[PDB]
């Protein structure tokens, strides 16, 4: 469970925010793309697991899945990609949560930019940052933990 | 010194390779972009910080230390902008010796991708994974001794 994330795909303004979520502390990192395509899905993954220790991702469809792109990514970086079937019940949930948080803070800085992404990227900042710990001192922690 | 980090842009291909670096552990994130404007620089440091503990960046020139963007990013992150005056001189030789090391592994996977941006996130996972701990296992390690 250090090494396991789950990709999220979630849409604002006609584009598409990439999300991935590390499952056991809720730590997340996001990016802004015009469309869900494999080779962007797949350099996502890359920057990801340049970043953080990713030993497993859970896909966030079957296209992302399939993906031969997304799987040579994969391949690459070590990572092994799984489906994101939510075997437990309670991950839907979660992740709908999750986007609609996500989207209210992007709600609440988002007339402190011109530009989407930089919205996404304070929203980002915020949730890692919110407390009693914060997801970003709970990632470092299990990992630090793990090694 | 576990929120330390520093700003390096180096030249390859007719493109800029923006990098922080942790000091303490040598970890690094780095992305590619046309040329280094304020707001290159300050939407960098917005992710960086969203991502990282990120207390002080010495920036890596007197442009971005006076850039009023840079510095609106900084305040909105709760960085301090600092300069990067190399006071202890072994900071020149470090920086350089890193820059050309990543030129180095970005030589070795350069014929792996299209795009340059892509080779260098090949090279920010070699940089940060390579052992005896790696820069990785180093960065995680000092911020959890941290919190
Ligand atoms: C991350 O560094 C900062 C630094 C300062 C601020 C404070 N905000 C403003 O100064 C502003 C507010 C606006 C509010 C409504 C409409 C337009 C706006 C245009 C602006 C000016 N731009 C240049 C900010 C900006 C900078 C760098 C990259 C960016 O995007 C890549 C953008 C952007 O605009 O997205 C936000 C973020
Ligand atoms: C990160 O995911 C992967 C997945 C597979 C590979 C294996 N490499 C190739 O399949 C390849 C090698 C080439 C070698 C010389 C000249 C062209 C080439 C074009 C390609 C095909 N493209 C689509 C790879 C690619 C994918 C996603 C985003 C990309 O950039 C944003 C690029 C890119 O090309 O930069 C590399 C990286």
């Amino acid at each position: 469970s250090p090494g396991i994330w789950q990709l999220d795909c979630t849409h604002l303004e006609g584009k598409v925010i990439l999300v991935a979520v590390h499952v056991a502390s809720g730590y997340i990192e996001a990016e802004v793309i015009p469309a869900e395509t494999g080779q962007e899905t797949a350099y996502f993954l890359l920057k990801l697991a340049g970043r953080w220790p990713v030993k497993t991702v859970h896909t966030d469809n079957g296209s992302n899945f399939t993906s031969t792109t997304v799987k040579a990514a994969c391949w690459w970086a070590g990572i092994k990609q799984e489906d994101g079937i939510p075997y437990n019940p309670q991950s839907q949930g979660v992740i709908e949560s999750m986007n609609k948080e996500l989207k209210k803070i992007i709600g609440q800085v988002r007339d402190q930019a011109e530009h989407l992404k930089t919205a996404v990227q304070m929203a980002v900042f915020i949730h890692n940052h919110k407390r009693g710990y914060s997801a970003g001192e709970r990632i470092v922690d299990i990992i630090a933990t793990d090694i």
